[PDB]
């Protein structure tokens, strides 16, 4: 019986993936050290970020580092990953949270940095941290029609200013408990960098292939987390439960075009919110845990970058095999729910 | 092959409430420009902008694509629960996170299956949203999309001009700083849907993107529109494009020497141009819709009208479009 393709991507591959981890380690041990005295006011009694959150470290680049100079390094190494020259390059789409500037984009600023050429099409996409997969579909779109052979997704992420401004709001003398507990997930985040090259698959026979998914949303929940350059307000209680609704809502979608069962996917790769948030996670949908790698208790939540890194250090490590179908999944603010699938 | 299923159902733009002048900026910036020894009047004269508009206190980004949104939905006659694509495209945004598309997705109540994201491309990204919705429309994945900005600028104006009348300012920093006194308010939205459901819709064709991303006020000038005459080169050959054969441009509003530059360089006729930065400034990457959205009101444009969307934005990049009307 002849079926739809129910508009899953067709002919798209990844062609290359890297990930850039942050030099320095701050662990929360220091930070605990440094919000003891606060701890102590508030009468909190237990390791609310190692114990609780789950995150026992995270990487810190230099304070002079900026979203598109981790986006670049992270490029450059995808690229080389794909063995192609930027010039193969027709589209470059920065997913990340951190922003160099109002405008121009900071895909424009990465893009200078590499060098494309005058007929690379370059733009910014937000949506928290599920941008990066919205830049993959978006690529993914051109990629199929056939428009562009070649696409750069890329991604870096500075929590520097939040982890320095928050640990100065969380440790004065007049701190409420509201606002410690407003603002103690920004505590969880990290830095770090990924990108992906994408193409058409005739020019990448072997590479995996990318079959694009479905999303569900949840709007009215747009304040549940609130971010700038120095500041994250979360309600993660809400966050959690409000998300896990929202996904069951997504799985359906996903059982009904992408044919989901999860007895038969091989990797989930799934945001990297916090330890209870992937308990949960794995818990509702009966996830064998074995098979969702998790970078947050060294790492932490590393926003739209998370889950191109937790696939690209998949690669690296030689988890993923031909044939495997991997689970591209993550709930972000606003509320949304993605799920994609990939081929290795 | 050019899009033959993307429609415009519905367009919309709002025009800020409170006007600033330039003559009342102009005398609070009097005595700095007497300290400088500059004499022209850069605002009103050279860049020919003469008032801008400005929202009421405390009005976001979100709150104005809202207000626009609801009108580009009466304008189509649909309900917000059509609605399968929302994108945010300003360069003004209520947070880094979440998406300013979120927070009016909740204000309009979207449904469950609505996708929503923001775009940021500088003046472009407007263009740069319809072309992203026109894929999701044209593959089947929506049957309508909302493309929505928002422009404020009430902040900067307070905190620039405190900012450039205090000592020391040196005359490069106090020119730098003129150029975010053309910045104005406003908001626009425009309803995309396949085809088959709105007939003699106006319809969209997509067009054409180059860059030049090694350029990254006077320089803008000269190099957008080297880079504006290189896409306009690749415009003929996907397009069909013939400056003559073209019945508007609608295009980034910046200043009068950017608009006379770009109507010599390509002798295009200054008629067929309309512009809006005399009475409300540079408003982004809204500028282009609202534009489009005025002329729409002002019966303007007939059927079978070609329409040129252009703009040439930070980055350096330029992106054109067709329209047939």
């Amino acid at each position: 019986v002849p079926r739809g393709s129910h508009m899953l991507f067709q002919n798209v591959s990844i062609a290359g993936l890297a990930h850039i981890d942050a030099p320095h380690t701050l662990t929360s041990k220091e930070i605990n050290e440094r919000l003891q005295p606060t701890y102590d006011r508030l009468g909190i009694k237990t390791d609310v970020l190692g114990d609780v959150a789950g995150i026992h470290a995270r990487r810190l680049w230099d304070q002079d580092v900026q979203a598109s100079d981790a986006a670049t390094q992270a490029a450059r190494k995808a690229l080389i990953d794909a063995n192609i020259g930027i010039e193969k390059i027709g589209l470059l789409i920065n997913t990340s949270v951190s922003r160099d500037y109002l405008e121009p984009s900071t895909a424009s600023i990465v893009s200078g940095n590499l060098g494309v050429s005058d007929h690379c099409m370059t733009f910014d996409v937000a949506n928290a941290c599920l941008a990066f997969i919205n830049g993959m579909d978006i690529a993914a779109r051109m990629l199929e029609r056939g428009e562009i052979d070649y696409a750069l997704v890329v991604d870096g992420e500075t929590a520097n200013l939040v982890y320095e401004k928050t640990l100065e709001r969380m440790t004065s003398p007049d701190v409420t408990e509201e606002e410690f507990r407003n603002e103690l997930a920004a505590l969880t985040l990290g830095c770090g960098a990924a990108a992906m090259v994408m193409a058409r698959s005739e020019l990448v026979p072997d590479a995996p292939r990318y079959k694009g998914g479905v999303t569900r949303s949840a709007t009215e929940w747009n304040k549940l987390c609130r971010g700038n350059l120095d500041r994250m307000v979360t309600d993660t209680r809400l966050l959690l439960i409000e998300g896990i609704k929202l996904a069951q809502k997504t799985f359906v979608a996903a059982k009904q075009v992408l044919g989901w069962a999860v007895e038969e996917l091989d990797q989930f790769v799934i945001h990297q919110v916090s330890r209870p948030h992937t308990a949960a996670f794995v818990k509702s949908f009966g996830i064998d845990p074995a098979k969702v790698m998790t970078i947050f208790g060294e790492h932490g939540n590393i926003g739209p970058a998370s889950v191109p890194i937790v696939l690209s250090k998949l690669k690296e490590l030689g988890r993923l095999k031909k044939g495997d179908r991997i689970a591209l999944l993550g709930i972000g603010s606003g509320l949304n729910c993605s799920m994609a699938e990939v081929v290795w």
